[PDB]
């Protein structure tokens, strides 16, 4: 089972697409999404070759449910599996504010 | 033989102290370093336990050899064995002032 052993960024811009090296444990290049939620949900952008020998994972940020937010919003991140949507424990995640 | 895949720092203040994750190809917790290197060199601070499941490594940056360069130094970063001293091709680094 799925779990973030760590991440180099726990916050990030509400306009996303910045870049994040996430440590995992073994994941299936093709079987695996990264989560982000709050039910708000945005995914990760990163393909399977972005999957680093199936312990690492680098993806860029999904933009926020609201650009326009005056102050930061705490949401969570979570591996899952594509095919049956077994997921690891969550990590908060901090979006702030343009 | 060793790769240094991706970094995602390619630059950092003289001072050091700067946490990265680097990932990489195979390697041994135990025989493993980074070393900086202009010959000046420095060395990435880290504990096998930070060497994640042998294809990345959460480290410090060393302080460089002068902390008080008014402009940027352009240093290289490899990986080496301890062992054998083998090494990886180098990757090019910037050192900026504090």
């Amino acid at each position: 089972n799925l779990k973030i052993v760590r991440m180099d960024r726990t916050a990030g811009c509400v306009t996303g697409g910045e870049e994040i090296i996430l440590l995992c444990d073994k994941v299936q290049k093709d079987d695996i999404q990264i989560r982000f939620y709050e039910v708000w949900e945005g995914f990760g952008d990163f393909s399977p070759t972005d999957v680093h020998r199936q312990f690492a994972i680098c993806f860029k940020t999904p933009k926020y449910k609201d650009v326009n937010i005056t102050k930061p919003a705490s949401v969570f991140v979570q591996l899952r599996r594509k095919s049956d949507l077994e997921t690891s424990e969550p990590k908060p995640f901090l979006y702030y504010p343009e």
